[PDB]
């Protein structure tokens, strides 16, 4: 199976990652994972790619689809792939096809804007050690303070809410397009889109995939 799995950024759409890979047999690949390695393989397109991020510049959309290309055709992706996170853009997925890369499944984790909020700003964590609370989730034994040594808690720069919700509309004004186009293209039969409701609990999401995909 070829599966794209579309999430904005803290929907946790990575709690489905190994249930697909064990379902199918298939590696989950991503841009990201996928210009760390080429650079390691010194083939053409991980030195092209290297040069590129050692400048400091944008990879071009013709670069990552050379390099999805690339990647599928290595053997351990002949039952499929999962790949995650990618097309973000209408000019990214119509790259796909023109290169011909076509998916058997778009799957969309929707999880509401206000819910990935809460989520990200209950975090707490003890810097020094890594060590990760959750007001909500996984509190610590006394309030505010680390279990292991009692120092004050935390909250990381990236998890400020002003930046959270940055990061959403941004997602969201980038996405909405890529969205309409995959229902278009399974209205046309091309492959099949789903809107997966990320807010059940993992178990059930698991049940209800299995029903999207078979
Ligand atoms: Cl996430
Ligand atoms: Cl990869
Ligand atoms: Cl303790
Ligand atoms: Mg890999
Ligand atoms: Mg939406
Ligand atoms: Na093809």
């Amino acid at each position: 199976m070829r599966i794209i799995l579309l999430g904005a950024p803290g929907a946790g759409k990575g709690t489905q990652a190994q249930f697909i890979m064990e379902k199918y047999g298939i590696p989950q690949i991503s841009t990201g994972d996928m210009l760390r390695a080429a650079v390691k393989s010194g083939s053409e397109l991980g030195k092209q790619a290297k040069d590129i991020m050692d400048a400091g510049k944008l990879v071009t959309d013709e670069l990552v689809i050379a390099l999805v290309k690339e990647r599928i055709a290595q053997e351990d992706c002949r039952n499929g792939f999962l790949l995650d996170g990618f097309p973000r853009t209408i000019p990214q997925a119509d790259a796909m096809k023109e290169a011909g890369i076509n998916v058997d499944y778009v799957l969309e984790f929707d999880v509401p804007d206000e819910l990935i909020v809460d989520k990200i700003v209950g975090r707490r964590v003890h810097a020094p050690s890594g060590r990760v609370y959750h007001v909500k989730f996984n509190p610590p034994k006394v309030e505010g303070k680390d279990d292991v040594t009692g120092e004050e808690l935390t909250t990381r720069k990236d998890d400020q809410e002003e930046t959270v919700r940055k990061r959403l509309v941004e997602y969201h004004q980038m996405t909405a397009p890529l969205i309409g186009y995959y229902s278009k293209e399974a209205e046309a039969g091309n492959t099949k889109y789903a809107k997966v409701d990320g807010t059940k609990p993992v178990a059930e999401v698991r049940a209800d995939l299995e029903k999207i995909l078979g």
